[PDB]
């Protein structure tokens, strides 16, 4: 609830500590403070949150430097994913971002935002060893980091191959393992992954059944962002929807592919195209194919198997670790 | 000599272990496969090749796995600087390298090459948990590359800083420090530091003192580097220059500069243009300033002094790992 205002105000000292008795690179070390400062506030922090959240519930030993090693470890995160939106704008040609126009498109940064992005990038990595190197769990964590890193950056390249700025290589196989590598893995197994070694708990099995609950987490919430996108309601979610406009691999378009021949065409002529003519005419096709209530139904199914997949997979952590995120997505 | 074939012979063996039994995903690997067989071969690979000279001069232990950990991270070396490079030629709008087609400049590739980029950095941390997981110097190296990292990163922060594509900004100072943060660290203390600690030496005492010599001997090779630029005979190099065309903070505009006021107007006019009217003016203004003879004058005394640091700071390190450095640089 209002924690989330807790993790924030340690923003500051982020950037302090961040900030410094080398004065022949200062001018260097202000313009990182821009890029933090632009590119790492805006969001809504889930899940660095997430690292606190499931760090308070999962440890008995929380002295007051315990406790900011998890606001650190969060903070990482939250750097983690900020590398990762300033070059996705870049390659996507945005424009904006929490709407704010993207780094990127600021009037003097340009193409520099890619050293920008290795700067975020590294910034995890001084602040694991600022306050993370004292600690038993060191390695672990920078080698969590560090996979996660591959994974997104494998499943950018996967999305780069299926949907370049063509719909035979939109497959539930290939949509599924999108988000799995681009989405699921920084963004529901490392928080959790990360507050559990924080917490001791190192075992292989802990963190593979683990693994195995967030990931599913992780599929259902694109699929969910998917389906919002384009049927949400705009005032609800602070956004209108382009998906169908970026010739996306939605779950919308392999769920309508699933189901169309006259209509394949139908989809041919008008995905990927800038007026709400073309808009028009596929969002009304997935009307009609009721992806609506297959998606109903979808999250009703979904939401069933989590629930088995925590009762299965959690023990001995607690189950409320993987609940409170359930509730929160569903 | 031919130490060096060996070395690019392991490439092979390299590229083998990083693309594989999750089929899910080929299509990202193979995007992978193309990324390092384009950007990690076609140089000289003398970073890479210094891991493993170092390497055997500074051990007894040699096993053909102790080897192979060798000649895996000089490979990290070289993929840690494909991918500055990647990134470096995109930021700059570059179109050749290595003279091929830089990797962006491919038709298909353009913005993507960010990930690209991003993958060569991942390689480097998965080859050396795949090799370097079980030793003792485990963490030293992941720390190592890290640190290697940031500096290159801060060092082209400030070098996009005091060269956007005006010349109040080019003192030496600045000179200098870019050149440590964007060049010395990863090309000269990174390669030696990493067979050092393979070598079980890692001591920060040894460590500093071998730091101090070779920061050094990178500063002046960047400095000879920008020297060659202009007045290297072309063919002997493999190149010609386009330092004054690309507003490039050179050593020869600082030292310039330091020796002009009519000719800082004329500096003003004729540095960063693209034609040799223009190029001819400034480079024959160089040599009115005898900018040739400064750089003889600074090669002798540079080289007086990288003697007397190694004579003072190499011990208990055997001189030769420096030495055999300076006899290639000078
Ligand atoms: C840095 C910022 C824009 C930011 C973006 C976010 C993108 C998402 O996909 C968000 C949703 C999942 C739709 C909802 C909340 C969490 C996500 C991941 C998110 C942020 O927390 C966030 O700070
Ligand atoms: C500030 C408070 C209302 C609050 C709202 C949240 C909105 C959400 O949609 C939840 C999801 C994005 C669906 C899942 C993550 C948590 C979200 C963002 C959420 C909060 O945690 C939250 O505290
Ligand atoms: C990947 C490839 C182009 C490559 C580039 C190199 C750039 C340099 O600055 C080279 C010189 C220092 C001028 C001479 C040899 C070593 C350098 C760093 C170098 C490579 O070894 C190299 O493989
Ligand atoms: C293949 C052999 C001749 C060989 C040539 C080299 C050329 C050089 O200019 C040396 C410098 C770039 C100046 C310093 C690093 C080593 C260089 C590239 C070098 C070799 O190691 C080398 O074996």
């Amino acid at each position: 609830a209002q924690e989330k205002q807790d993790f924030v105000q340690h923003f500051s000292q982020i950037v302090r500590v961040l900030t410094e008795g080398h004065p022949e690179i200062g001018d260097a070390i202000a313009r990182l403070k821009e890029v933090l400062e632009y590119n790492a506030i805006g969001g809504k922090y889930n899940r660095g949150l997430t690292v606190v959240v499931a760090f308070r519930e999962l440890v008995e030993k929380q002295d007051a430097d315990s406790l900011q090693r998890a606001w650190t470890v969060g903070w990482c995160v939250e750097l983690l994913q900020a590398f990762f939106l300033v070059a996705d704008d870049i390659m996507d040609s945005s424009l904006t971002r929490r709407g704010q126009i993207c780094w990127y498109q600021k009037p003097g940064v340009g193409l520099d935002a890619i050293n920008d992005a290795n700067l975020l990038e590294a910034c995890i990595y001084r602040l694991l060893k600022l306050y993370c190197r004292e600690q038993p769990y060191y390695l672990n964590l920078i080698e969590l980091f560090l996979q996660s890193s591959y994974q997104t950056e494998i499943g950018q390249t996967l999305d780069l191959l299926t949907a370049p700025q063509d719909l035979v290589r939109f497959t539930e196989k290939r949509y599924k393992s999108i988000v799995k590598y681009k989405t699921a893995f920084y963004s529901f197994y490392l928080p959790i992954a990360a507050a559990m070694y924080m917490a001791g708990i190192d075992g292989e099995k802990e963190h593979a059944n683990a693994k195995k609950i967030l990931l599913e987490m992780g599929e259902f919430f694109q699929i969910q962002d998917d389906y919002l996108d384009l049927f949400g309601d705009p005032s609800v979610t602070g956004k209108i929807g382009t998906d169908i406009q970026d010739n996306k691999c939605s779950w919308l378009v392999v769920q309508c592919l699933q189901r169309a021949p006259e209509q394949y065409q139908i989809l041919k002529e008008n995905y990927g195209q800038k007026e709400a003519e073309k808009v028009a005419r596929v969002k009304a096709l997935y009307e009609e194919l009721d992806l609506p209530a297959v998606f109903l139904q979808y999250e009703e199914d979904s939401y069933s198997h989590i629930m088995a997949l925590i009762e299965q997979y959690a023990a001995p952590l607690p189950p409320a670790v993987f609940l409170g995120l359930a509730r929160k997505i569903y």
